């Protein structure tokens, strides 16, 4: 039942002398161990995609493109099986674990085709002066080397695939390090490309503790590139570590939902529910605080309560929409911020309760900028709503947050929403719809403290690839 | 004739309570002084830039381009004015001191043109998934707030203008630091934007000692965007300091010239030449190592040789091909490079002389890559010649070079040359002709320790713009 | 009166016949233009066709160069060639003057917009393993000769908005003006020849179509007919063109769709500027509206108030509605209005016509059995036609055989963009009049509208080939 | 021999009249083809407007997915369907096969690069001040209702090219495959069906020219005409489009320029295999060398020696050089050997026919004054001219009518580019022979090669056309 899971390294599966066993946290059933890695055998990991680099970059990117296809239908096919303990893991659905699957092998299938059509430029010297009219640069596309994929615990099959595969199809080889809590779900995903017959080398993984390997992964002279889903001040910290090289972070968010005096509130109450509480609130892209008119706020305010009291509170296995959260510490953080909210006067529509890890969904009314809720990111079935008086302020509200990922804005009056987007502070503003990383063909960035870079699968390949121009005279 | 010169602060000329006086590096007449900001003033350049943004980004593309149009025009019209001082300043040419304001109003003009062009994305949600079929993204360009441009003593105007002009087309505001030999043709910059009648705040100079305020310039949470071209150690410090934040650097090369059995030899000379010894060799992308096969190498070194010999050696109000070093320290360097070539065998075919800091140009012979000269940037008229008997060797020596800026070869077969291009870790490979920054439409970048991110004028729009995409569901 | 000549390479020459024109508005003598002969067309291609090499290889630069000399010297002059241009097609005279300055950005821009010309490099390796080794160097190139054919009511604005691009690309250009606008077109070409534009790389052709119209097109030394006028007229050029590019800009009968929550103020302001801009003779224009029954009443009532503060006279007095192009015009917009009395439609506004001066006639309860729901006025005449739903509103506007741009006046966005994505239409304004501008944006029609797609950057995609230079990587 | 119906509306029809096929190597009956009325043509293009609205409707997720599901029915049935085309048109068996899966990887591609449809979005503050809040929100759409025209030489294939990059941007589509190769037209038409291509989006044509040619290209439903096959049935199609867009790969008579410092050993194998391809019947073959005088003894000793190796036969037995065509063709290609010999041209291998079994003939000392130097063969014939200077090559290679691709033989590659911006051509191929592939490249011809760029994402650019939605921002 419980396995030992083994790296992938250079072709080969290896265990480490030490290891670190993963326990369910909705159950604390054990699943599993994941090897405990040393700084040398992160070494021996980056010889070998170093090594591999030359081969796979000389490659077409039409044989590149078949081993991503390759590997995206041994997870389509295994979807059941790495969506069990996926679930398990990370005390997510059932359903939506293997959901994540197959939303992995989608990105997987949409960054092998979109990669494939690399194009490069033809430049004028006629363009900028007469003199070099017969020079030309011809500027192609080249991998940046080495891409450090560091995948975070909400998403360990789906936001490591958005990164290993877009790397992989511009010729560039990988080391992904799946989060602790997620490592048996990142290996399970390695297994697809190991058995899709990857070359040895081009594709690996890394698991250990942050103590003995966190700093050493990232610091290390062979990574060419960082791209990180994590918390904030972890990104703060790689983007320090890595000097000048090139990274991509996707770090906290604080999504507000700005309902305007002519929204269709059952609307935005379906759309700020569905994405407040979605996976208990652990999504960095999720509705976390309503910026609402106050004509209209006591309305929208009884009609987000109906919906969070039908939302299911249970395990995993039941697809309950409320889960028991990732560990001790991600529980009481969000019950310090429901007592500072209850302290300081916030009106409880929805009761808190809490059985180990698992929180009941709180909705919160009269919430003010006073209050830890209305700024902090919880990662847990909490939702503040923060009453306005103007667009002006709820603009300024929503701008004062240290995060800028997505907004939301509900209105019948688009003129006026895209004025209003322009002045947000934020990567993606979506107009009478929750707050969302997909379709993953669009672009997701944050503002701010909220990440570096642009993802979205052609925005990740241009990311991590590099150019190269030959310039010569026509005669 | 020595002016007391200030910095532009919100639309207001300041002088500070220390200053600076800068001395022209080729007979020490005194040129005027800088002044010597505190972090206090640093803080208030920063503080103007963040107040001017919002109205600055909100303007059209066109009234941006306006400005821009016409500081390009007050340039050429001051071009010897500015030339003049700027060829005293850091013991540049006369003619090409005046050249390089030409060139810098040249890219102003460039990058405002090809800014005011600037066009988003429509990207489709049925690309991905056919339950977002109705769900399109409307991806517009955004400009990603202060950038702090930092400019080179080599040159102080051109490669001031190459970060002022493309990001301020694009809605960011600037905050310009010349170097301290480079800053009375920094603040003369400055004073043709000023005059332009560029907003309060949206374009402003800082000038100081690295010592109060190197590296609070850099760390100040307003700077959004660092945009630098210096020193590779330094860079290094940036790409810290900047922590999360964009970047582009722009750092030291080693180009190797790469000749081959077939080369128009006497073509491969003056190429070599004049990219070698161009403004003393004191410039980043400039020919610092010929890489030729032995059977052509006796012809190709007594062909540089009466090259040398020919280049002039004075003062730059003369015109002289090879002008007096930036300082003492980099004279000295340049002459323990010298000596230790010398010293570990190899051939001295120009002789070495010095006076003051006008070091005569010095070419070797039979360099060997256990010389300091094979790999160290010496920024000065000194030029290795290393021998080699395949191109698998050549390619070896150039890529074991931690630069990676621009590579040259010289050959009449193409498609080797594309070949060997594809193997080279550079940004640029020129194929019969010195490599080179432009023309500045073309990709200018540096692979390994030649620094991060792309610059040429729309690549340097690109990368100091962000994106905000606002997606809606069509019904 | 002046009597004007034809820019034939770098040479101003006068035919053996001319044509002398006249003011629509007052029959002034305003000069005359030469009528050229089939030879003579033959010289001003043979002579484009030998300058063609020498300006296809100078620098972008270069051509960018000459382009901002020529739009200078508009802007110089545009007081003086305003002036004309006015009296001969009877447009206001600041309306003149503006047009020659908003040539003048279009020239501009389109010299900066093709200068910055990108190529392509593709991989084989895209395609299959075995190419991974070969490239192909895809590079912009000219089509050759355009024969350009500007339209009466734009005649330096819609004949520069085909020279600077065509020119841009390094090709050579035969400006072939109507002959009313043919001065105006001829004055347009000495700002060229004044920026020192090379002999053969731009000239001009006037005559008459009894003569010269079909040769012009049908000549086998033009590579590219790029043409604005009538649809008939265009139909006869995609024939003529053979398998040859084209670029057409043809009839509108633009509707404007307005939903029971528009703005009925701005609905009336818009559809009145619109419909009635040049009295009606623009191709771009409020044709048509097409009103939910609801807020008809109320909207034909806002409607009525702007069309009756419209003032009607001489070119010279700035008047909203001017004299009419010509009688023929005047005559044809008269049978308009008889149709439309004749079969129950209710005259908001009445008609009056002194000499070509017709009046803005503004209809209401129009059904589609009368003409004016379909045809093409070119006068000061508006249809209201009412709907009972939106499903009418679009099967009515689809049902023209014009398909150039529709307006949609509501205040339900997502709603306007299903509208939009079911109108058979190259365009489609959300609470605005339709439009060209702005000139950096497509402008293109579906149907009978036109053929390609215009607005700067898309006129010199249209006017320019591709060069591919294939070879193995060793 | 099995009798073969048209995918009409879902459905499999016959009509009244049929025409049987032929193998053209042998004579063997291979069935026969419905032999369509113009009321029949009628009912496919009711069928297909009407199916239009819901294919378009559709994701691109969606129409990509029948693309595929087709390719990988056409790999399946690769060796069946090649068995039958390779009878069909005379095309070795190998080789026949091949173009089933090269259609295949074509259908995969388009499918791919056109669900990655993008538009654009523009800034009205590019252009103007004052219009710095308006932008349009620019997106593709179908064309609607696009003909095929599918030639002989690669039924499949060149039926492939146009029907997936036009399905994919939501257009709708009638396939006319040739008479020679209705079958194999047919056979593909049966993959899209077994796919579940929905009724009227996939349509398949056959019949006669004089009783359909004409009309097929001339009818009002149809929006846009495909084409590949001759230049004077090219020429007619753009004349019976009119305005409509088209695109057309008509006639080669690609050149391929020697110059002295060229290794003649690898000019010599690329010219042999691109000349003698399928016995010459490509457009894209090497159909004329240019040599300079110096190195012209030794090339053309270096074809020959390869010329005289090609095996000439049967289809069945893969051989080089097969039965032509027809006997038309046959005759015809023998009358320009006669043209040469009469001439002077000097044969360096022997002519010899066997029915339609042209063996193949290679000529040198060839001038401009043999009909052979300029007229497309379709036929196992080559001509070598000799020049003295590249002056003169670029000269005799420019006079031609044709301007498909070129092929440039030398170790100077900065010259032979210089060469490639003078030659009038779409792709200039270095030290290879002239070719379409890979299928992602543009294909093109310049002068009366073509109208239009093909190349799977140029393909799809062509059929597919702009909407644009232009608001102000608040």
């Amino acid at each position: 039942m419980a396995k030992q899971y083994k790296n992938l390294v250079n072709g080969e599966w290896k265990l480490s002398e030490n290891e670190i066993t993963i326990y369910a946290p909705a159950t604390g059933e054990e699943l599993g161990s994941v090897p405990a890695m040393t700084q040398a055998e992160v070494d021996a990991v980056y010889a070998s995609a170093k090594k591999a680099l030359s081969d796979w970059r000389t490659l077409s990117y039409v044989e590149r493109a078949a081993y991503l296809h390759k590997a995206a239908d041994i997870l389509v096919r295994d979807a059941e099986k790495i969506g069990a303990i996926l679930s398990k893991e990370v005390a997510k659905g059932h359903k939506a674990a293997v959901s994540e699957v197959i939303r992995t092998a989608e990105i997987i299938n949409y960054a092998a085709e979109e990669g494939l059509r690399m194009e490069g430029e033809v430049l004028e010297g006629g363009s900028f002066e007469a003199a070099s009219k017969k020079k030309i640069a011809i500027v192609r596309r080249e991998p940046v080397g080495l891409v450090l994929a560091i995948s975070p615990f909400n998403y360990p099959v789906n936001l490591a695939g958005s990164k290993i595969a877009p790397a992989l199809i511009a010729g560039n080889v990988v080391a992904l390090k799946p989060p602790t809590q997620g490592s048996i779900s990142g290996l399970l995903l390695a297994e697809a490309f190991a058995e899709a017959g990857i070359p040895a080398g081009v594709f690996n993984t890394i698991t250990g503790r942050g103590s003995v390997i966190g700093d050493y992964i990232v610091e290390h002279e062979a990574v060419n590139f960082i791209n990180f889903t994590g918390s904030t001040p972890i990104g703060e910290g790689i983007g320090k570590l890595a000097g000048m090289r090139p990274i991509m972070l996707e770090l906290g968010g604080k999504d507000s939902a700005i309902v305007l005096e002519d929204a269709d509130l059952a609307l935005a109450a379906k759309n700020i529910v569905a994405g407040a509480f979605g996976y208990s609130g652990q999504r960095c892209t999720a509705v976390k605080r309503v910026l609402v008119m106050d004509k209209v706020a006591d309305q929208l305010a009884a009609e987000i309560k109906t919906l969070v009291e039908k939302l299911s509170v249970g395990m995993p296995e039941d697809d309950a929409d409320i889960t028991p959260l990732i560990d001790t510490s991600a529980a009481d953080f969000v019950e310090g911020l429901i007592k500072d909210a209850t302290d300081k006067g916030a009106t409880a529509l929805t009761a808190f309760n809490r059985e180990g890890n698992l929180i009941s969904p709180v909705l919160f009314d009269h919430v003010t900028t006073d209050m830890r809720l209305a700024w902090e990111e919880p990662f847990g079935p909490v939702l503040p709503i923060i009453r306005v008086t103007t667009v002006e302020e709820a603009i300024k509200i929503s701008n004062e947050s240290e995060y800028g990922l997505q907004a939301s804005i509900f209105t019948t009056n688009f003129p006026k929403a895209f004025g209003i987007a322009e002045q947000l502070e934020v990567g993606t503003v979506h107009l009478n719809n929750k707050t969302q990383r997909g379709t993953d063909n669009f672009p997701f960035l944050g503002a701010k403290k909220s990440g570096a870079g642009v993802q979205g699968v052609k925005y990740s390949i241009e990311a991590m690839t590099t150019v190269k121009s030959v310039v010569f005279d026509i005669q």
